[PDB]
């Protein structure tokens, strides 16, 4: 039912998997300087049992008065090395900073396999530490895409996870077929590369045949939705496999199953720092009557304010993909975040996240604006 009793079940669960896995102490020596590749040797030993125990880390030639300090950095700066883009062991599909990362399987030939095992049993570690109580948390520090997120679940790929994952994609060829006759546009199920010459460099088909399957009216859904098995899992399918199996070591693959994408980020990355100044700052009014402009959207920073932090982070899911800001906040946004005044009446709200806005109707009430925004979450 509930996202807090999911958590509460889940969480009750892990400590029972890891019950006769004791949170005996281990050191892990690692250095600033060489943050990955210090911790990957640091853990190149780690049984299944010695990800459960303690980790005392010990950062090179620096003292610390406690093992929380360094822990929870390390747990932080180890985040961003593993999926912040930077080495390329995840990447972005537009080079935009908002962009949501996925595993690459384009990456620099010496990120070997065994990183995305390290960096399952990393994710892993973070929601059974948090499992420990609200002492222990650690956050995984991260913004995932939501293909990423259902292949973690084990759920099919769907075109929908485009216009989170790959906007600019989205709002060209996928909006463009969803809107379209497909007679003129001579698509067939396959997929074609040119080298840097312009030459056609390989064709790879989305099925059995594909190639000499033509993308009719009929079938152009089937298409989308075999596009993104394509780009977004086929292409990490060992990637995925490497982190699962990290993963499944601490966390049993069929306790994450009661989680949808959107649960589980929040499960692993928290309801996040949800600032409603930072937001009412940088957001944009589109339009609207004065009644609009001047009492509904008042009522709305209201209802805004009074939100739970799960309901504000569902709110930033429901209109930009993710619970988490970007780097810079608010102001980071693909493009800036825009409150549109629908043309409707009493109608549920509805949103963009691809141009992340809010599509707001007007109302004429407090009391329902408050029933319709916590609904369009729900």
């Amino acid at each position: 039912e509930t996202f807090q009793d999911k958590v509460n079940f889940f969480q009750r669960e892990l400590r029972q998997v890891h019950m006769k896995r004791p949170h005996s102490k281990v050191t892990l020596k690692v250095s600033r300087h060489a943050l990955l590749e210090s911790s990957l040797k640091a853990t190149r030993n780690f049984s299944i049992s010695d990800w459960s125990k303690n980790f005392e880390v010990v950062f090179q030639d620096e003292e610390a008065l406690d093992w929380g300090g360094p822990r929870r950095e390390w747990f932080e700066l180890i985040c961003k090395a593993l999926f912040d883009t930077t080495n390329q062991l995840f990447t972005r599909f537009s080079d935009n900073n908002q962009a949501l990362v996925h595993p690459n399987p384009n990456r620099p030939a010496h990120l070997r396999l065994k990183m995305y095992e390290f960096a399952g049993r990393l994710v892993g570690k973070c929601l059974y530490e948090s499992s420990l109580g609200g002492a222990y948390k650690q956050l995984v520090r991260a913004r995932f895409t939501r293909s990423f997120l259902a292949q973690i679940i084990g759920l099919r790929m769907h075109y929908k996870y485009f216009e989170t994952d790959d906007p600019e994609f989205y709002k060209s060829k996928v909006c463009f077929i969803l809107n379209n006759d497909m007679s003129e546009m001579e698509l067939v199920f396959a997929e074609e590369k040119y080298n840097k010459s312009g030459q056609l460099d390989k064709v790879v088909e989305l099925m059995t045949g594909g190639a000499q399957t033509p993308v009719t009216n009929a079938n152009k859904i089937f298409y989308l939705n075999l596009l993104a098995q394509y780009r977004l899992a086929s292409q990490v399918k060992e990637e995925v496999e490497h982190f699962l199996k990290g993963l499944n070591e601490l966390v049993p693959e069929n306790l994450l199953a009661i989680f949808d994408e959107n649960e589980l980020e929040l499960l692993m990355c928290g309801t996040g720092d949800i600032s409603v100044s930072d937001f009412k700052a940088h957001a944009v009014v589109v339009g609207g009557s004065w009644h609009f402009r001047e009492k509904v959207m008042r009522w709305f920073w209201t209802v805004v304010s009074s939100l739970t932090q799960e309901e504000l982070a569902r709110l930033l899911q429901f209109t930009t993909g993710s619970s988490q800001l970007p780097p810079g906040g608010f102001a980071a946004l693909c493009p800036s975040f825009q409150i549109i005044a629908a043309p409707t009446h009493s109608t549920l709200p509805t949103a963009h996240t691809c141009f992340n806005q809010l599509c707001l109707p007007t109302y004429d009430s407090y009391e329902e604006v408050h029933r319709m925004l916590q609904l369009a979450i729900s």
